[PDB]
């Protein structure tokens, strides 16, 4: 029966075993483990799976290797700018908490060693780096800090210079092969919507900004650094206010009165900078986050079901007298394959109602009381809506009523399916589970013989299919009256997998021929014993219950006659 | 002529037979015969069609072989929970009625024999069981009843547990090869809307539920049972409150003031449980429902009809003077096919209206007075609706009338089609008719040659077939002026069948050439006497009576001049 | 996914080099160097890119071989018309300013030497010689200056004669092997829309023109020219009023009273004429615009990133037991591609917003502080718009609300894309870049899960593009919630190109196996150091911020009651 296979696919189970088991490969991200205490009770291991990383990014992030300058009281305060220019900043790295600040411009020729400044509390406990830690080929500046001062007022601009094709250190062989040199000569443009470090609007250049002007600073930076021992130095060579431009981009001279007043007594000066430094770790000293593999596996069972029976006299041949075969087959089909499936679907819907709540997502590894193993691959989610067609629409005419109902119902179904999809990330689960092919996720829609007049859109073939494929079903059961139950399935595959909506564990049972005495009357009989049961993996379901449809359609035949019988005029 | 065979398939019939007969092999499910008392009156055998099971699910279902704990007052109540906690409940299996209740959690180590803690009156009458039968491989917990006591107020919760796979007994031998144990190791959660046993929202957990909080209970249930002889045990091992969830999934401890108020002195203890267990019926102790085949027969006769005659002067050749039979063929075609088709169709329509009335469905096999054998498969149904085109609409402009009329007619016709198909279950019957392919049900639209400009809506790929296919036919008869006749037909088969709408039993006709002397005339004569008859099988028909359409058409020429003649402005 | 490579075409590079080096070529057109610094100050060679000529018509223009008369006091006054009738006109060719005026009909029969009147001051500086030159075969008159005078009022009509094919000089070698003939013998018409040289409408013919008549005169002008010698003469032979037309194209005689009064005493006199002459430039006298090629180059380098770790028992095989490699590959794929991709995309969007401003384009070549190389090819442009779903739309009854939302979204996206294309000139650069192929520019539109229900409109295949190709992708990050990102990409190419959007610099790294001691343990550390980078090229992005969408969606179910339960009427 068509409705059956669309939600539960036939998977033949051999009669030898009494069921089938499934294995789940769960991958998890380690954070740490139970150190030294003295309790004697449950110790808890902190575990999240990677699939949580599909929902957000911060759960899987590490910068253990990145070289970061670190400030210590009275040991390297000389090479950093004093906190009277900009207070210390807090940055979190690994398990340590430490403060950092912009490096001071060394103009006299004095050098600085980045490896000395790059000692964090984590690396100190490990010992001290000797000469093995090698700086990678990528070194660049985070920001250049330029000081705009006019009349004693100081404003700082954190200009991201890392986004430039002249801001990366380049190898250039002069003395040694491990020496990296820096050659930075661009025209840094300070815009008109830029803000200071704290975020406030700039006040020393507000007048030019109000006229729609942007100012060009010509910057000249020289530096060199050795990747073997980390010694080196950086110098500022030239920085001066170069040009002023209008809205469209015509040059305006510095001595012109349009910009002289705002730039009178205005000086630009370099203060500090940072470096994008990172260790090769040829010998490895860091660990970062760990990864673990665990399998949580569940068993599934194949019941038996109460038998069917046929009566027949024995002494004659059954070849051409009294029912053969087709009676039992039809009874089995109708009784067993359809009605039980509908009952299972309704029970599943109500079970989700009971356990999960309406419209409220739950994080992965949610309540385990839910049927199936879908909760290791996707957020559980259940939503319910009710549409009263009579309330939302008022039109006496019957001409376009049915089209309007189509529009309303399709609007509801598409909106709700996309909201559920975004809240669940099911597509993210499919695209993570398969590498090489990414079949388009499939939404199945089951309903009775009344709704399908409202899921179509005239002149259209994209009805619920905008980024998905659809397949609608039809069923005659009364409990399935005027309601739509929808969920996700996978067209391609036909064996158990934690993303199939449901699987029907089936075992075929054979015909049986025995002659049973009954009240001193012998009658040979044929017994057919069902063995099957519908199972449920995915804990996702969506139900639209359309009520009071009859009266709206009656309005087609209950209109107050708008009749106008006037004499023809031409 | 298209309108003819689109409704009746021309089934050839051999000239030797006087007609064709159909045998309809019917499947009937036995229920019971009344009158084994000695009275000597007609016994009435309650036979009901399985095909009626397409609509209802209570047609074929049983739970007789599955074992149910039966209360036997004064002998085995010790194994049951005291009904002072929960009153006894009655259930129905087969023709027996008995009261049931939850089995008590035995911590005192003495168990229960599930076989002998069962047996219905029917099983006792057939004979008390003697280890003739074993138990099924699948046994699982069905319901857990836990009592919530806080401040002297007790609330009972009937939790459905059968949808967790840790309650399904797992085969693991250590003593016998038929001994299975149970480990229930998970958490049970109570939602903000979980109804209690009384059938309403809670009153002690209402404070948490109203704020969107959920409570999780960790449950630790173990049990042992052997299918060999019904030996078994089950004990409660642990129960406490584990954690509390907010409306988002962040954990909140018991100590927190938001949840501590409603959990002070809150004690939860499980009191009882039920069992899902059943007999293997290897010995076939139990009788199932019965299916029998009965055969029905209908005979149809092919009659003779009035002749047609051409007079021809005789003593000359019959070849190239006076009609060479062309007039015979044309008259034969027209007279014997086209007029008779519409005659039979309209008479059948009024015949259906006479018996079934408007919009009144009938139960299956409830009428035998109607023509046809379709009553053995589908519900008889006849409906009638009239569209007053002018009175249902109000528009003046001539331009949009076409689209508006098209929309109205399509809406009404499609709604009628779907309502009729839902009320008849025709599609389910068609699906059950064949295995391996289910042709899409086909709707026939035969109407006069005025309307068809309205059944098609411009820009529609799917015109009237949203979940069906259609074929449009036209005829020039004056009787069908502004009328639509509808049914369901089978286009891909050409043979008689209970699901065929109608068939032309046709006989090839042999030309007769005898010379008859008529009033002393010696004239060559030719005879072409037809024999055929139109039949009806399916008692399904829908008629659309469109009246007053011409006036709404002329309303295009009846608008009251809307002119706007003003000087151009730009 | 698809989203990642859809915006950053993956490019593999050999692990032997720290990155890939890129070189581009530029074609610039030379005008002149602005300034000689006798103080030693720099010189600025004013260069502009040639592809700037795709959007303008002026920055590359040539006029250096036209032969244009030059007025000289006391040297050629008698060859020019009276300056009183028409003052001197200013004309620019090359870098010389001079005055030119029309040449009078030489009825005295003494000719002119064209190579004299058109010697430019550049040629005077170039030397003084006009006798190795040769005139091109193409000679034709620019304009005939006819004087419409009546009673002392003079009007001048600058009539473009170059667009009549009888004004082209034709070779008639009948006197010498280098003479060519001029015979312009036809009728020119002065329509109602005829405009004077100063730009005013006609005054003497205003009476007829207001009566919609058209006046055409027969022009009979003859002349000769010699290329080798420069000798030639052209004299007026016959000019006269000819005939009069009406609106319907029906000839009106000159003697008619309605026109005779306004045409008697009206004298039409030919004042001056000009010639189109071009030097064959067989002798190399003029250098056109000079264009030069200079090369710009940038180096793109790849970093190394923090590693991932697996802990593992060390005494046995690393192959067939315990956490395998698929854990590693899954962690790598989810972490290093996706998260860094979206981070880079968002950071680039905000960086472009910060430096460039909204709605203000910049000329070809601009501030260099933006990464990329397309700035050398196209105009930088950034624009962002915020659509307010709730405020912009007002619909109560659910039906076409979803359709209306699609209308909003499509309107915004189409207008943004097309306006950006016009202000950037992307398509011109694309077609200029490739010879032999020119795919229609492809627009990439990637967003989160919920919005694609509005990106396409129902009923068509051309969704977001009328002359473009598009690909819609979905991403699952929360950062990209309810926002749309747009830019241009090129699918066919798979290698770095100035018009490509961005490149995924990839270097594969092998995983290492060794022996490790960690905190006095013997374990296995399977290690992989990832190396990858995302580079930016095109400084063009379009961003849409969708807000209050949830309120408008709720407005579907927030409509007030609209119900009319009226009695049936027909």
């Amino acid at each position: 029966h068509e409705f059956a296979e669309l939600f539960y696919r036939t998977y033949i189970v051999t009669p030898d075993q009494a069921g089938f088991q499934l294995s789940i490969r769960r991958n998890l991200v380690w954070e740490g483990w139970t150190g030294e205490g003295l309790s004697g009770e449950k110790q808890e291991i902190s575990k999240r799976n990677i699939l949580q990383g599909l929902l957000d990014y911060t759960t899987l992030e590490t910068n253990s290797t990145e070289l970061i300058p670190v400030i210590q009281s009275g040991e390297n305060d000389e090479q950093f700018i004093d906190p009277s220019v900009l207070p210390a900043q807090t940055v979190k790295q690994g398990k340590d908490t430490f403060d950092t600040n912009f490096l001071k411009f060394s103009e006299n020729g004095e050098g600085f060693n980045l490896l000395m400044l790059a000692q964090t509390p984590s690396r100190l406990k490990k010992g001290s780096m000797t000469f093995t830690d090698s700086l990678d080929s990528r070194i660049a500046l985070k920001q250049l800090l330029i000081s705009v001062t006019k009349g004693g007022t100081t404003e700082l601009f954190a200009l991201d210079v890392n986004r430039d094709q002249y801001a990366a250190y380049t190898a250039t062989r002069e003395y040694n092969f491990r020496l990296m040199q820096l050659k930075f000569h661009t025209s840094l443009g300070l815009g008109e919507e830029s803000t200071t470090v704290a975020g406030a609007e700039s006040a020393l250049l507000k007048d030019l900004f109000d006229l729609g002007y942007r100012i060009e600073l010509d910057v000249k930076v020289d530096g060199e650094m050795n990747v073997e021992n980390g010694n080196g130095d950086t110098s500022l060579r030239a920085l001066r206010l170069a040009r002023v431009f209008d809205k469209e981009g015509k040059e305006i001279a510095l001595t012109d009165s349009r910009v002289s007043a705002a730039l009178s007594g205005l000086t630009v000066t370099g203060v500090g900078y940072s470096l994008e430094a990172r260790l090769t770790n040829i010998n490895q000293l860091e660990m970062g986050l760990l990864i673990d593999s665990d399998v949580q596996k569940q068993g599934f069972m194949i019941p038996t079901l109460p038998p069917l029976v046929i009566v027949k006299p024995a002494m004659v041949e059954d070849d051409k007298t009294y029912p053969r075969l087709e009676a039992l087959t039809t009874a089995y089909r109708i009784q067993q394959m359809r009605n039980n499936a509908v009952t299972t679907l309704l029970n599943r819907a109500d079970t989700l109602k009971s356990y999960l709540g309406v419209g409220v997502p739950h994080p992965i590894e949610s309540n385990l009381g839910l049927e199936g193993v879908g909760q290791y691959y996707v957020r559980p989610y259940y939503n319910e809506a009710t549409i009263d067609v009579l309330n939302d629409l008022n039109n006496l005419t019957s001409a376009a009523k049915q089209t309007d109902i189509q529009g309303l119902i399709v609007s509801k179904i598409n909106e709700m399916v996309y909201t559920a999809d975004q809240l669940t990330g099911y597509t993210a689960a499919l695209e993570a589970a398969f590498s090489g092919r990414s079949p388009k996720p499939h939404v199945a829609i089951g309903t009775d013989m009344r709704l399908p007049q409202y899921i179509q859109i005239n002149g259209d073939d994209r009805t619920v299919g905008i980024g998905y494929d659809y397949t609608i079903a039809r069923i005659s059961d009364l409990r399935m009256k005027d309601k739509i139950v929808m969920t996700f399935i996978l067209p391609n595959e036909s064996e158990p997998h934690p993303l199939q909506h449901g699987v029907l564990g089936f075992i075929p049972e054979y015909l049986v021929d025995f002659n049973m005495i009954r009240n001193q009357r012998i009658g040979r009989e044929i017994r057919l014993t069902p063995r099957y049961r519908y199972f449920n993996f995915l804990p996702i379901m969506l139900v639209i219950n359309v009520i009071n449809l009859e009266e709206a359609i009656a309005q087609r035949t209950a209109l107050d006659v708008n009749e106008t019988q006037v004499t023809p005029a031409s």
